[PDB]
């Protein structure tokens, strides 16, 4: 992938290197001290130019000015102020139900295929699980992709994601219209779930706190609904894709880590035993699993980095960088430099063991500072629940011909689906 070229240039030409990314010039900055300086201060904001591709795709508005793609500070802070309420500790705890139900359903489906002969794309299975979780937790709606439903919506998402791949890269005639079809499809599903929400509150019906309630609340006194559909599509996608890929990477890696798996099984037996559903307080004690996930994100971060606009010419690590320059920061790159991580190609979860110094601005799969992931705790919870349940009940072997490796898409994800054969534990 393109991130592997940047790593080579980082290693070779040091901490400040001009590059071309999405066919625009920027400076990739790879010192911890630089990361800290620019990420940990609100003085630095995202670069409209770099995110302008995510805002609109092929003349069809995708994330628009939603929580990811909005770069002006004050406009972003206004939404983030209110959307933040849907991610409080009590908000989160109440989602353990959605996470558990979906996790259980996933494990059950796979148990039905656990003959040890039936190939299953774990990438697909984990995408359906993540979307099912997101759709319900965020919007109070059931997609049931895990049981074959909403196969059109699943297809819209797929095409739209290739869309972003070609929009900001790729330098036939039908494939470009299907992407536009897909983007408008997602916006219309948005309208319906927004409408089906308004109708239920027009019947004065009781509806618990949501991401949906919060996005609506942020869009009050808006002449259009566009700022609301922006945030619908942003969360619909951001709230499932990176989690899906993170899961896929982890199961991929694990299929060739028998010792790690054993310890994982060993751990999950002690904390939950055979209990069907996990309580909020259970996740905290899945400490080794926590470590595996953290290491998974170090080698395989779905969201490989972020951009900040450097407005005034500044001196960065002894290099003069000119004003109006986009800064690229890459957790993928830093995670693979032996300057910051001994023997960096080795998947070693002990790196995050208790007592190890926490990596110091050399590792940020959820980014850092104010533009960090609003969904961090959300995804860390959901990912422990799925992984806990998989480890509890099933074993996965990777089908011969399945490659370990990456593709760059809208996010980093396994090049291959994660085709596996499955057995019951024991
Ligand atoms: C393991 C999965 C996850 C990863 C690795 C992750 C990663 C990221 C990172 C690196 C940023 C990009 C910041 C940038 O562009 O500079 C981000 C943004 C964000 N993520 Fe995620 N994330 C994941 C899951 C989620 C989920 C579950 C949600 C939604 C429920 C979410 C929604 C968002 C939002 C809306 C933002 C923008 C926050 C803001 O600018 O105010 N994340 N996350
Ligand atoms: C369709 O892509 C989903 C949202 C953008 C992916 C992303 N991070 O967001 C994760 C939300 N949970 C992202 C990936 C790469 C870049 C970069 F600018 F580095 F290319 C920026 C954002």
């Amino acid at each position: 992938v393109l991130q592997d070229v940047f790593l080579d240039w980082a290693k070779k030409y040091g901490p400040v290197v001009r590059v071309n990314v999405f066919h625009k010039t920027s400076v990739i900055v790879t010192s911890p001290e630089s990361v800290k300086k620019f990420l940990m201060s609100t003085k630095y904001n995202k670069d409209s130019k770099m995110y302008r591709a995510l805002q609109t795709v092929f003349g069809e508005r995708l994330f628009g000015q939603g929580l990811v793609s909005e770069c002006n500070y004050e406009r972003w802070h206004k939404q983030r102020r209110v959307i933040d309420l849907a991610f409080s500790r009590s908000s989160l705890v109440s989602l353990m139900e959605t996470f558990n139900e979906k996790a259980e359903q996933l494990v059950e489906i796979l148990e039905a295929k656990a003959d040890g002969q039936t190939p299953v794309s774990m990438q697909d299975m984990l995408t359906y699980t993540a979307m099912d979780i997101l759709a319900k937790a965020a919007f109070g709606m059931e997609t049931s992709m895990l049981l074959g439903a909403q196969k059109p919506l699943s297809q819209a998402v797929k095409l739209m994601l290739e869309g972003i791949t070609a929009s900001r890269n790729t330098l036939k005639r039908k494939q470009l219209r299907e992407v536009r079809e897909s983007i408008r499809f997602l916006r219309q599903v948005g309208r319906d779930w927004v409408q089906r929400r308004r109708e239920a509150l027009k019947r004065g019906e009781e509806v618990p706190a949501d991401i949906l309630t919060q996005i609506l609340k942020a869009e009050e006194g808006a002449q259009d609904d566009e700022g609301l559909l922006d945030n619908f599509v942003t969360f619909f996608i951001a709230g499932h894709e990176t989690s899906a890929n993170h899961l896929a990477f982890t199961v991929m890696e694990l299929s060739r880590q028998p010792e790690i798996v054993a310890r994982l099984q060993a751990e999950v037996d002690e904390v939950i035993g055979s209990k069907r559903y996990l309580d909020f307080e259970d996740l905290g004690r899945l400490q080794y699993l926590s470590q595996v996930l953290k290491e998974s994100l170090r080698l395989y971060p779905p969201a490989w980095g972020t951009f900040r606009l450097l407005e005034e010419e500044t001196l960065i690590d002894g290099v003069r960088v000119p004003g109006n320059t986009p800064l690229l920061f890459s957790t993928y790159v830093m995670g693979r430099m032996d300057t910051y991580f001994e023997d960096p190609l080795t998947f070693n979860p002990d790196r995050f063991g208790p007592g190890a110094p926490k990596p110091r601005f050399t590792y940020f799969p959820f980014s850092l500072g104010h533009r960090s992931c609003i969904g961090q705790q959300f995804a860390q919870m959901e990912v422990k629940v799925v992984m806990a349940k998989l480890l509890q009940r099933l074993e996965f072997r990777l089908v011969p011909g399945q490659r370990f490796g990456l593709q760059e898409q809208a996010t980093l994800k396994p090049l291959d689906p994660v085709l596996c054969t499955l057995r019951p534990r024991g």
